[PDB]
């Protein structure tokens, strides 16, 4: 029996959680009471916080089913560790550990490497594993490239060029994005935006799609510069210069319906779209969707040489 030790960013499971949430993301330090209130009216604008914890956990679960379907050889055991939201990932191993696991293969829930997103978590769960002793990870770094992940954008794509109209159809703007991360990250040789951009040619290729660009989205607001152009303004001056008539968002460094997906894309980039009358098109994330997690299965698989 092998863990799979799945993780992420995290989004408080109950509204009575965000505060703390907030508190955890500014590292000890109580949100301001207006700053608190701001981000719980954005949950709210999306329809209420509850829908999206439970995302992940579909997909930690689905994935754990569907591994142990496919082939018969390893019965895995799924943990979810998160990164501000309990069960930490600390936590996982130690549960893992005290579990009796004594190999665990993990991934993160974001297609691109990068120091802050993928390495700290990777880091933090070999070191406690290590602290607790007898518990050996294997973590996968990256898996934009999958063809079977980006297939599924693929396809997505391919099917909402298809059902535009004519106008719009030869007069479109492909946006692939990710979440932003501060500059600083080049001081450590992050490849993060390489794999963007990667990621990015990959689909709009195969998609056929000639005409795209790479952005990023919902920076956090610290003193230091974090990666841009942001998709609200890479959105406008696309369309100052070619005049587009339709932007499609692909934000494929998010794996489910979140806030950045549905505010920061549905709601923001679409404030933009609409005030340079042009249609806004967002394809389904992948969510917990089959196809989805047969492709984050197959990362898995190849990981573990299977
Ligand atoms: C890529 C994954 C990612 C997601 C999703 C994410 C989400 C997120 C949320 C949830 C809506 C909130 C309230 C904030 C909002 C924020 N997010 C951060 C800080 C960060 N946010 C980071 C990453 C990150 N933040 C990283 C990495 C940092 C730390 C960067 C550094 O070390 O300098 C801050 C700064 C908090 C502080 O004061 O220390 C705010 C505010 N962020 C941007
Ligand atoms: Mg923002």
């Amino acid at each position: 029996k092998m863990g799979l030790l799945v993780m992420a960013y995290g989004t408080p499971y109950k509204e009575e959680d965000i505060e703390r949430y907030y508190t955890h993301i500014r590292r000890g330090r109580k949100p301001e009471p207006e700053m608190l209130q701001d981000l719980k009216d954005r949950y709210e604008a999306i329809g209420g916080i509850s829908p999206l914890a439970q995302i992940t956990e579909q997909q930690a679960h689905n994935l754990e089913q569907h591994l142990n379907e496919i082939q018969d050889e390893i019965t895995f055991k799924a943990y979810i560790g998160l990164k501000h939201i309990e069960p930490f990932i600390e936590d996982a191993v130690a549960e893992m550990h005290k579990d009796g696991i004594t190999e665990a293969v993990s991934i993160v829930l974001a297609p691109h490497f990068s120091t802050f997103s993928v390495q700290s978590y990777n880091k933090r769960a070999k070191e406690e594993a290590e602290k607790l002793g007898g518990l050996t990870i294997t973590s996968v770094e990256s898996w934009y490239d999958e063809p079977k992940f980006v297939t599924y954008w693929v396809d997505r794509v391919k099917e909402t060029y298809a059902s535009m109209p004519e106008d719009e159809r030869e007069n479109a703007m492909l946006i692939v994005s990710a979440h932003s991360l501060p500059e600083k990250i080049k001081e450590f040789g992050d490849p993060y935006p390489d794999q963007l951009h990667e990621s990015a040619k990959l689909i709009a290729e195969g998609a056929g799609v000639s005409e795209y660009a790479v952005g990023w989205q919902s920076e956090g607001n610290t003193p230091d510069p974090w990666l841009g152009p942001d998709v609200q303004d890479l959105t406008r001056d696309l369309f100052e210069q070619k005049g587009y008539q339709a932007f499609v968002y692909v934000p494929v460094g998010f794996v489910a319906d979140h806030l950045e997906v549905l505010y920061d894309n549905d709601y923001e980039c679409k404030v933009v779209t609409d005030d340079i009358g042009a249609s806004y098109y967002r394809p389904e994330m992948p969510n917990a969707k089959p196809e989805f997690i047969d492709a984050l299965a197959t990362v898995v698989l190849k990981k573990l040489g299977r």
